[PDB]
């Protein structure tokens, strides 16, 4: 324990991964923008809300959670210069007050 | 889970375990008002800021940091009706304050 070791850990504290919960508001705050996938999904959380890590266990409760509730559904799309295929996932309806109330508890979370 | 969860969760979430370096100026934070014990601490804490508990092993590390840097020390005293003395700490005398400067950490990351 020292002096320079405090003040690091105020100026830049390193960060929380998200709960289960967290992860399916900040999941669909993101798809409400945006059609999106796995790996963007954690490294924008990173590069957005750099105070959050999202790990792939909890996003695919978040995102088993989602297609179960028909509220996000998945499909298969074209990478450039790769033959597998990326799973996409978008938001189920064209209006769904759920969803844009559950992004609005990750908007005033943070 | 359910969506029951999500807003429980989001109404009450789990409360925060302080840090080391968090309890240390949580600490200062209340002896620069009065003198207190590991107990009280804890319990203060809770009752306060329900938001943040604090854990015996790091309330001992923040106590053994902040006497090794001199910023604290521990006195004895008798409690009403027990035979075990109460380990009490207070500010030490000295020219530098530090416990000025970490207690404005603690309460500037409340606010943040």
């Amino acid at each position: 324990m020292d002096f320079e070791d405090i003040y690091r850990f105020f100026q830049d504290p390193p960060p929380h991964y998200l709960s289960k919960e967290l992860a399916v508001c900040y999941v669909l705050a993101v798809l409400r923008h945006e059609d999106s996938y796995g790996t963007e999904l954690i490294q924008h959380l990173e590069t957005h809300w750099p105070n959050y890590r999202l790990s792939d266990t909890v996003l695919y409760t978040a995102l088993k959670f989602l297609e179960d509730e028909q509220i996000i559904s998945g499909y298969w799309k074209k990478v450039e210069g790769r033959g597998r295929p990326r799973r996409m996932y978008q938001l189920a309806q064209a209006n769904d007050d759920r969803s844009r109330d559950l992004a609005q508890l990750w908007e005033r979370y943070l």
